[PDB]
């Protein structure tokens, strides 16, 4: 049963996380919680109950707080998730997050690899 130390988890999946970052414009909505009073949508936390964005992960990691690969990628798939869920089809945060979605996994692939 392999155990991941938190420094071999940052040092693999946190350019996973930058390379997302690195998406402009389609990392913008992603890159702090969502503020539903500021952004005037007070419905959003009535459709989305778990709330997660790049920021929220960033921390996670450097604190330690995954113990397994996958709890990582469960959480960029969580915002993913709650994206197109919560947003139109027609909408940009909608066709940002696919763009985003797109990129996490061509680079996720390759470092899960080299994680086993
Ligand atoms: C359109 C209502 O804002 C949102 C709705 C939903 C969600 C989520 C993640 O579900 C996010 C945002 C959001 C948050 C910050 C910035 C931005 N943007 C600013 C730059 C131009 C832009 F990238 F197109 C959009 C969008």
């Amino acid at each position: 049963k392999k155990i991941f130390k938190p420094e071999e988890l940052r040092q693999a999946l946190m350019p996973t996380l930058e390379a997302l970052y690195r998406q402009d414009p389609e990392s913008l909505p992603f890159r702090q919680p969502v503020d539903p009073q500021l952004l005037g949508i007070p419905d959003y936390f009535d459709i989305v109950k778990n709330p997660m964005d790049l920021s929220t992960i960033k921390r996670k990691l450097d604190t330690g707080q995954y113990q397994e690969p996958w709890q990582y990628v469960d959480d960029v798939w969580l915002m993913f998730n709650n994206a197109w869920l919560y947003n139109r089809k027609t909408s940009r945060v909608y066709k940002f997050c696919s763009k985003l979605a797109e990129v996490f996994e061509q680079e996720i692939d390759p470092v899960m690899q080299s994680l086993g």
